[PDB]
């Protein structure tokens, strides 16, 4: 047989970044190490393979988006929301003023149009028919993580992004070539589908749902250390910050730290779930037709031991 | 029922992404696992230490890791098995920059901090001090995960364990960045410390958890394949290789990767075989270090492998 290994496998939604500082600052401070956890914490080379690997149990935990864990578990990988992260980040279609897209959706007739894994294309392919166009007139552009980069290169038009972090990567690469930060620009997608929020693109923390119920102590003493650990990058953003880049050099940059602060205000302080949150992202994942129609949300806020807000 | 089962197989690297990876990004990329009909789910590790303990427990599919690790995991009880081999010898030692009255002499290394990344390090330091007239109390061992180059260069260790063609070439650029001559990047070699002649103890290796490989063994063929189609195109097309692993993951389109990547070339393994030596040296030696028990028999299989060896 083999050894028993109490690693806890944790995967990020996404290379590491800004948004991360609190599950790598539970590690670094020794927060899960106070609550006896030992916590493997792996970077997924690309974000699709991410609910499938958490879902079917291959890896405990992880982040996603909601749009993401909702649909995982429609698709028979059955995760659970157990906190939030990053709040409703401004989430669109970023694009570079001067390429002939503008604030008319209508403008991106004939565009190359960059998405990350899948989700972003069908939510675009569904916003069509509300601007009397059809998913045949754009290019859809699968980019994995590298939307902002290939919008910079030429080789899209224009891309799915998040403000705090396409838009920031943009903006600053505009500025280094002597161009105005402004030119980089956002359609908003919740604002194109009519929503409210970007609340379909709040990042969580999600763990199998095997794991959560064999394991209900871990999940709630895991949540304890996230939680001390956004306590206290909160309140101390820049020292927490640095602690981070030591640790991960590439936090160390100019750019990412320009990305934190932006970041900074989407922080979940709380980890609780948003339920007008997930109601809502639910509607619209049945409007999607990713959902199905009676489907119920797949999140709980029990494994939080702090009164919720 | 829905709940619905998964294709991937997972595989963790030994180490955040670095430029001796572009075998396995590369088959990814061009599409080899996918003309393999392999889902090939990459993965790469916040902390080296993790690795062997994920594989062995089977949490983990597959993954890389160095030959002594390797050796070091199935001896404690994590079945992995090494199935082929992905960086040969690569040069490994105590990096070092001149001037800080570190030399060639190990009794320079009294009173030291000495960088180490995960714990094996720390172990082949520790049994060396006997054989220099010294003690494992007279330096200081510092764990510092795939940071030794850096503290190094911010000074918060004076030495420390790493490969020649990662860390000292870090060593050597930031030194012309400072205006000084590159030369002063040096190591204290530990295979000729050891007496070992070769620095096979930290081959790179291909490692599969053990029931993955008995239950999966086309799988296994399958990747060993796919990963050798993207090796023969690496070596005979470096540059263009070099540029679609880059324009995948961008960080590996800088100046000093790229110059890692030059460095990594000569070390490839170019049929991917384990070779036989090399495991009964390396076995002998953790036996040596006593993290291997005195029976052990080395953990690799070249049965995987399609092509003959060479």
């Amino acid at each position: 047989s083999h050894m028993s290994t109490n690693k806890i496998t944790f995967l990020l939604n996404w290379e590491a970044a800004p948004y991360h500082i609190p599950v790598y600052l539970a590690n670094i401070k020794g927060y899960f190490k106070d609550e006896n956890l030992d916590i493997a914490i792996l970077e997924p080379s690309n974000p699709s393979d991410v609910t499938e690997l958490v879902g079917s149990g291959k890896v405990d935990m992880g982040l996603k988006a909601m749009v993401h864990t909702l649909a995982a578990k429609a698709r028979g990988f059955p995760v659970t929301s157990i906190g939030s992260l990053l709040d409703e980040p401004f989430t669109g279609i970023c694009y570079l003023e001067g390429s002939g897209i503008t604030s008319d959706f209508q403008s991106l007739k004939g565009k190359r149009i960059g998405y990350v894994g899948e989700f972003g294309k069908i939510q675009v392919d569904e916003l069509t028919k509300h601007y009397g166009m059809t998913p045949d007139d754009y290019v859809a552009v699968r980019c994995g993580m590298n939307v902002a980069k290939y919008i910079l290169e030429g080789t899209i038009d224009c891309g799915i992004g998040i403000e705090c972090i396409q838009q920031v990567e943009l903006e600053e690469a505009l500025k280094e070539q002597g161009k105005d930060s402004n030119d980089a620009k956002m359609l908003r997608i919740d604002k194109l589908a009519e929503l409210g929020c970007c609340c379909f693109c709040t990042i969580l923390y999600i763990a199998n749902d095997k794991f959560i119920a064999e394991n209900p102590q871990a999940v709630k003493k895991f949540l304890k250390a996230i939680k001390r650990a956004t306590d206290y990058m909160l309140a101390h953003p820049r020292e927490a910050w640095a602690e981070y880049g030591n640790f991960k050099p590439t936090m160390q940059t100019d750019l990412n730290t320009k990305k934190f602060q932006r970041c900074y205000a989407y922080f979940s302080e709380s980890l609780y779930n948003v339920h007008r949150d997930w109601r809502k992202v639910n509607n619209y994942g049945k409007r999607l037709d990713i959902l199905p129609e009676n489907y119920v949300p797949n999140y709980t806020n029990e494994y939080l031991s702090w009164p919720e807000p």
